[PDB]
């Protein structure tokens, strides 16, 4: 009939029924499984299910196709959600996305995406968000150390890509960082893809158990930001709870 676009959302809210939306790269033998689960504590049982690493010391290669689109004069907003249940000591928690070119079977390391973005824990030396576009062949990283969230508890990543150059990213749905991509990136059609069509979590972890949820993919803020309290809003405070009735016991 005769609205925010949402390229891409999901929740995880039927059960079995993402096994048809995601598929495991082949590209290697020995790949991590991911496992719905919502973990040991959290804010609700079933909607805190999301996609949980379930394998310690492993590269991981999941993705979900969309139907494509391009960002050519729009916003792009790219939201998740990450769980480092585990108290990570290394491990990726972010997400790539690809040109619909990509064959999912064969997704890898090395595999072209146009952005990568969300955190990266390494040790005590590496506790930052990434903010990756892909321009003339080459990965250019921010040039802007932003800090990520390591502990145990579910936090929101969001970016946001604006037509005029300009990005926000925010944790928790409030800014933590934004600027030009011409000043923060060692580079006006910067900001633009022709194609969209996979956003996949193509990662190392050592200490496995993160969970990812809620991603969304869309070309407005300000839905972005209401689906952020709508999902992340809902699980922080009573998510805490139960992981203090836990730590007591
Ligand atoms: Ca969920």
């Amino acid at each position: 009939g005769s609205e925010p676009a949402v390229y891409f959302k999901e929740q995880f809210l039927d059960g079995d029924g993402w096994t048809s939306r995601w598929i495991e790269s082949k590209h290697k033998s020995d790949f991590g499984k991911f496992v719905l689960s919502s973990g040991k504590f959290y804010g609700d049982e079933e909607k805190d299910k999301g996609l949980q690493t379930s394998q310690d010391a492993r590269f991981y290669a999941l993705s979900a196709s969309f139907e494509p689109f391009s960002n050519k004069g729009q916003t792009l907003v790219v939201q998740f959600t990450v769980k480092h249940e585990q108290n990570i000591d290394c491990g990726g928690g972010y997400v790539k996305l690809f040109p619909n070119s990509l064959d999912q079977t064969d997704m890898h390391g090395d595999s072209e995406y146009n952005i990568m973005f969300g955190p990266d824990i390494c040790g005590p030396g590496t506790k930052k968000v990434h903010v990756i576009f892909n321009y003339k062949g080459k990965n250019v990283l921010i040039n802007k150390d932003i800090r990520c969230k390591d502990d145990e508890f579910t936090h929101l990543y969001t970016l946001i890509v604006r037509p005029d150059n300009t990005y926000e990213v925010k944790i928790d749905n409030s800014q933590v960082e934004s600027g030009s991509l011409e000043d923060d990136w060692d580079f006006p059609s910067i900001y633009a893809y022709d194609n969209f069509g996979v956003l996949g979590l193509d990662l190392w972890q050592v200490k496995s158990g993160t969970i990812f949820d809620n991603f969304l993919i869309t070309n407005d803020e300000a839905y972005a930001e209401e689906f952020g309290n709508e999902t992340w809003g809902v699980t922080k405070a009573a998510e805490k709870q139960m992981k203090d009735k836990q730590d007591e016991e």
